[PDB]
């Protein structure tokens, strides 16, 4: 797949196929696909 733009829409959801205008909104959607999490355990103290 080739977009074809020197530089437009720096924030998009190519994972599923859905462009976005907001950077904070796309981060909540695009993330919905690539799920990852596993903070460290409770350290002493
Ligand atoms: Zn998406």
């Amino acid at each position: 797949g080739s977009s074809g733009s020197s530089g437009e829409k720096p924030y998009s959801c190519p994972v599923c196929g859905l462009r976005f205008k907001r950077k904070d909104r796309m981060s909540y959607h695009v993330r919905s696909h690539d799920g990852s999490v596993g903070k460290s355990g409770p350290s002493s103290g």
